[PDB]
């Protein structure tokens, strides 16, 4: 990889595909295109988290519509990281097994995908924690299934810059299932 070592990783497939585990989709797109030119669109594929993540949950929509969860994390892309609602969860041990082995086949590039359940309590604080560090007015609104907090009055260039790269934050570590953030409309 070169001076693009920092930048990508190159994985292994069970499909005999290989995978390019890339960073933001700037580094996707470019990735793509350089595939694109030697051909190696038939062997190889350019892989990110955000994607990923789109395109599993797809896949949840129709074989586990129920299922109450946040988000994976690649940090370790031969072994990404499922996270669950520890309070919501239906399923046992071996029907957590049963998913984990769906979700493997799913990603010819990871040994396995490891399920980790994730406190609801755990995910609103730190929600609010981000807010109040910020000395945001905000009302939390508890709904069934989620919450909304709704940012309220006028807020500067800066500081609406700044309540958006919380707001980002936040979604890429949890996902935007449970916690949602919006803007009052007065």
């Amino acid at each position: 990889l070169g001076q693009e070592k920092e930048r990508f990783q190159v994985l292994p497939g069970r499909d005999k595909m290989l995978y390019v585990a890339a960073q933001n989709e700037r580094d996707t797109l470019w990735a793509r295109q350089v595939l694109a030119r030697g051909d190696y669109d038939k062997n190889a594929r350019v892989i990110n988290e955000n994607e990923e993540n789109k395109r599993i949950s797809i896949w949840l929509d129709t074989y586990y519509p129920q299922l109450a969860y946040y988000r994976i994390h690649f940090d370790e892309p031969r072994k990404p990281v499922f996270w669950l609602s520890r309070q919501r969860n239906t399923m046992s041990k071996k029907e957590l097994e049963v998913l984990s082995q769906k979700l493997r086949a799913l990603m010819p590039y990871a040994d396995s995908v490891n399920i980790t359940l994730m406190d609801d309590v755990t995910a609103a604080g730190q929600a609010e924690a981000g807010l109040k560090q910020q000395a945001l007015p905000y009302s939390r609104r508890n709904h069934k299934g989620g919450v909304t907090f709704v940012i309220q009055g006028a807020l500067d260039d800066v500081e609406i810059l700044r309540a958006r790269q919380f707001v980002d934050s936040y979604y890429r570590t949890w996902g935007g299932r449970y916690v949602q953030f919006a803007i009052e409309l007065k």
